[PDB]
Order: C-alpha cells, then structure tokens, then sequence
C-alpha cells in the first residue's frame, strides 16, 4: 500500500529507499525497469534515443538524440545528462562513457573562448550539418544540463572508480567549479549567463548539491553547496507559497525571480513562452521536489506543494471535455496545448514520493504505470522523463558516495 506517512528523514541519510510501484501493488517491476533502458538505449528505431555519432565512417562516441519533426532534429545538454544518469543508476558502464565523450568533445566550449561566460559551459544545442558533421547551434548553456553532468559524474566516480577512460571525479569536479564560476547568481542556479535576477524552478534539486557538498574535498566548497541547497529550498518553497490559490492556483511556472516570484509574460529576446506558464520546463518542478523529499526527508513544504498541484491537475480534468489535465496552464487557465503526454505523466508519478493522498497516488501512479514508453516524433521529452521515473520509482534512482 502507498506510504502516505514520507519520513522526514531521507534515503541517503538512511540508506533506504522507497520502492514506489512496490508500495502500489505492482509486479516485474525491475523487469519493467531493464526493457525501458534497453528499448531506449538498443537500436530499434522505435523507442530508441541513444545514437552513434561517425566522422568518415570512424566510431567517435553516443548522443541523445532530441528528435523534433517540426523544427529538426538536433541534440540537447539535458537530454544527454540525463541519458548519462539513466545509465550510472543501472551500472551501465560502456553507454555512459559513449555519452560522455560525445558531451566533452562536442558540447563543451573552449576554456579560452574569447565570450569568458561561454567557457567550460556545455552549448545547449547541437545539429549535424548537411553533410553529416556535429556543430553548436546555441553555444549558450541551459544549466540543469551541466547540473546533471556533475551529478551523474560523482556517481560515475563512486560506483567505478577512476582508472579506466575517464577520470570521472576530476571531470565532475571541474563541472562543479564551471557552475560555481559560470551558471550561478548569488548561489541559486541561472537561466542564463547573460540575464541577472532570473532562474528556473524547474532547475533546482537541492539534493542534488547536497551531494555535492559531500562530495568535495575543501571546507569552503563543502559549505559553498550547503549552502545553494538550503537557498534552493527557500527558492522554491517561496515560489509554491507564491503559486498558492489565485492568481497562480497552486501550479508552479517556467520562470521565477530569486524571491520565487513568477515572472509574468516575456521578459527577454529569444523566450519560448510566457514566464507564468506552467509548460514544459514546469512540469518537472514537483518531480524534483518529490525527488528532494525521497532523498533528503518530506517537510511540511513538499507535501504541501505536491498536494496542491496534483490537486489543480486532478480538478482541471474534471473540467475537460476529453477527460485529461493539459500540458499547459496559465493562472488555472488551459492553453489548449493538448492532454498530458507520459512525460508529464511521469513527473507527477515521481511527485507522489512527497504526497500524502492516497487518493491521488492511486490515480496518478496507474495512469503513468499503465503506459507504454514512448514512441513516434514527440518520444525525445517524454521518453527520458519516462525513463529517469522509472528509476524514481523503483527504488533505482540512488546516490552513491565517493570515498576519500
Ligand atoms: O544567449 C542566451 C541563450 O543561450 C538562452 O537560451 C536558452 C538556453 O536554455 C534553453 O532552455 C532549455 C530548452 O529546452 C528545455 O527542454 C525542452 C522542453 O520542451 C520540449 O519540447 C516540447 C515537447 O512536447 C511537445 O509536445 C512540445 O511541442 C515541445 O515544445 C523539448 O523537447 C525539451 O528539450 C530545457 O528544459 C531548457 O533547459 C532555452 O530554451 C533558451 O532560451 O536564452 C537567453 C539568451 O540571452
Ligand atoms: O483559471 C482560474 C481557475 O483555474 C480557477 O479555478 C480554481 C482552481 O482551483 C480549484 O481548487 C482546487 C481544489 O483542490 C485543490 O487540491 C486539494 C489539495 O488538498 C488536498 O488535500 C490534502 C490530501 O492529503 C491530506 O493528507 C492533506 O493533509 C491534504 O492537505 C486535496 O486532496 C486536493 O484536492 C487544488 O489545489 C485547487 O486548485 C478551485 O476550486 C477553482 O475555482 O478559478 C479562477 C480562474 O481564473
């Protein structure tokens, strides 16, 4: 039966993690587990992701491969990232590796590039030319990218050691220090380089830089990521007290201010969408405090958040003609953008580790527990969320410590 009861104290001070789709009555849950990565990793053309990148018929290495019909294809930070996490919690050794030589040849900037914020950040988007060859489109960084590269690199480090290809630890270090040095404001996490004052909530895990402060050798820098994890928990505990009731009704958005203020309409040339919007950066934002909860113990501020957005989204549905909360919102308002797709689906199976509903568990945990993965033009966004809560709610999804 669904724990309803989160304890306040996490996973990796415990040592236990929770097996969500065990708690819900599931079987051949690891089994389920496997055929996603495999489906998402194997060359099958159907589920599959994960891509050999050749110049001149020479193996170089893997990407994720961000498939887009509309505008095309091209290849992401946080796609390949998160392929790289996939793989480090399943002990997938020779996936992660090909990842991550594609990421530090092709994605990383020069140290001396003449745009100093641009050096050692990861450019956010890449194609192949027409003939073939990988080159940056935005050279620009989208920072949760560089988040999970430091993230999956201490795993990496931890469950393998350092001999082998890569010394994962050094590169992980060296990831820490361009976020530090690069992608932050006044410790909380940046949209961009080149805005001040801006995040996104979907950004922030704070246990995930409490791990990083476990994970560095030197007092300041211990204390340096403590300290951006207890200001991110401020951030978005702000940000779920400002979406609270009208006018925001209890979503949280694609943009906030450092005080957790939802930026209202455009605010910079190049945005995808109104800042306000719940879309799709938005939806991960109670993924992650779900995830934060797991690791680090449920406070009052995570259950609260959970609660109340999957409560607008069980609500909205009841007030929709084809019976589906939609992908995107604007104060409590549908955009018409289409029911909910298995991403979406995902992120809100993952929140459930912060919620105490029974009621909503059942209803959003079948609903993502009852899909196929993801397939067709759209499976980039939602067949890697599906694929990391998968890990969610498996009990896979684990953070391992380096030793010193
Ligand atoms: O110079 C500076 C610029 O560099 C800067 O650029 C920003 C860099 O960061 C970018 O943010 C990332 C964008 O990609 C997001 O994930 C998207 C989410 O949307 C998915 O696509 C949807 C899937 O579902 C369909 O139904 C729907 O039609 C799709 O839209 C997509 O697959 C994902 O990749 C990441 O979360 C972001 O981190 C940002 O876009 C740039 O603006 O801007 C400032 C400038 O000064
Ligand atoms: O566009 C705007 C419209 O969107 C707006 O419509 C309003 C939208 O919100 C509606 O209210 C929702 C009601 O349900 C809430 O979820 C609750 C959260 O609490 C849960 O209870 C918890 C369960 O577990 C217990 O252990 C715990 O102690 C409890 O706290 C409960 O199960 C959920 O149902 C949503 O968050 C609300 O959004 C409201 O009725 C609409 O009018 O109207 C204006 C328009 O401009």
């Amino acid at each position: 039966a669904f724990n309803n009861n989160p304890s306040s104290v996490g996973a990796y001070s415990s040592g236990t993690y929770r097996n969500l789709a065990q708690e819900m009555g599931k079987t051949n849950i690891q089994q389920k587990v496997n055929s996603t990565f495999d489906n998402m990793f194997g060359y099958n053309n159907t589920q599959q992701l994960y891509y050999p990148y050749t110049e001149n018929g020479v193996y170089k290495a893997h990407y994720i491969k961000a498939i887009n019909p509309d505008e095309g294809d091209d290849i992401r930070t946080e796609g390949q990232s998160w392929g790289m996490t996939a793989a480090v919690m399943l002990n997938k050794q020779e996936e992660f590796d090909n990842l991550w030589r594609f990421a530090k040849a092709y994605q990383k900037n020069p140290d001396n590039h003449p745009d100093a914020k641009k050096q050692g950040v990861y450019a956010w988007k890449l194609k192949l030319n027409q003939n073939g060859f990988v080159y940056k489109v935005d050279e620009g960084p989208a920072p949760a990218g560089e988040e999970y590269f430091a993230f999956a690199l201490l795993n990496a480090s931890a469950r393998w050691g350092n001999s082998g290809e890569f010394n994962y630890y050094n590169d992980a270090i060296t990831m820490l220090n361009t976020i530090k040095n690069k992608l932050m404001e006044n410790q909380i996490i940046r949209f961009s380089p080149y805005i001040d004052n801006l995040t996104d909530p979907s950004y922030h895990i704070p246990a995930f830089y409490d791990y990083f402060a476990n994970n560095v050798t030197n007092q300041a820098d211990k204390n340096y990521w403590r300290q951006v994890a207890t200001k991110s928990r401020t951030l978005l505990k702000n940000h779920f007290t400002k979406v609270s009731g009208s006018p925001h009704w209890n979503l949280p958005t694609f943009l906030s201010r450092l005080d957790g203020s939802p930026v209202i309409g455009y605010i910079f040339n190049g945005q995808a969408n109104p800042g306000q919007w719940y879309e799709f950066d938005a939806w991960r934002v109670i993924m992650n405090v779900g995830l934060d909860a797991h690791l680090m113990g449920a406070q009052a501020w995570h259950k609260s958040a959970v609660n109340k957005a999957l409560g607008f989204l069980s609500y909205a549905k009841t007030n929709n003609s084809k019976n589906c909360y939609e992908q995107v919102y604007s104060y409590g308002g549908a955009q018409n953008r289409g029911c909910a797709g298995e991403g979406q689906k995902a992120a809100n199976a993952v929140a459930l580790l912060a919620s105490t509903n029974a009621g909503q568990a059942n209803e959003f945990f079948n609903e993502f527990w009852s899909l196929s993965q993801p397939t067709g033009d759209y499976r980039y966004y939602n067949g890697s969320l599906y694929m990391l809560a998968m890990l969610h709610v498996s009990g896979n999804f684990k953070f391992y410590n380096n030793t010193f």
